[PDB]
């Protein structure tokens, strides 16, 4: 059973890509990929945006329906990317994370945006 996401619809966490994590043979996207492929899993989608209050960068990852963006930003788009898919592994509950699942960190930042309600996609023609 699930052990209690905070925040209905994305699951947010906090998660900073570290490449002494992984070697330069091995990348935290393609752990990923390779196991979308046994669960049958179609293949996430990577999406990098640019905010205004920090030029900052931050990818978010989608798969079973599922959004995974991170708490953290990167100071650039290739580095966010990474961070993406480590999220995603963390919450299947992967072993693709215990290399530095855990690590001593004095940060916390709760982004808050303003919603009268909730949207989507267009799920089907009609109203749903």
């Amino acid at each position: 059973g699930s052990s209690g996401s905070s925040g209905s619809g994305i699951i947010k966490m906090a998660i900073r890509f570290d490449r002494r994590a992984y070697p330069p043979q091995i990348t935290p996207k393609m752990c990923l990929l390779e196991w979308c492929r046994r669960e049958k899993l179609p293949q996430p989608v990577y999406e990098t945006v640019q905010r205004t209050i920090d030029r900052m960068f931050c990818s978010v990852v989608t798969v079973a329906e599922q959004k995974y963006q991170s708490t953290l930003w990167d100071k650039s788009k290739k580095l966010a990317e990474q961070t993406a898919a480590i999220v995603c592994l963390r919450s299947q509950g992967l072993p693709e994370g215990r290399l530095g699942e855990e690590s001593p960190s004095l940060n916390k930042r709760k982004r808050e945006a303003p919603d009268q309600d909730p949207g989507g996609p267009r799920s089907g023609p009609s109203s749903g």
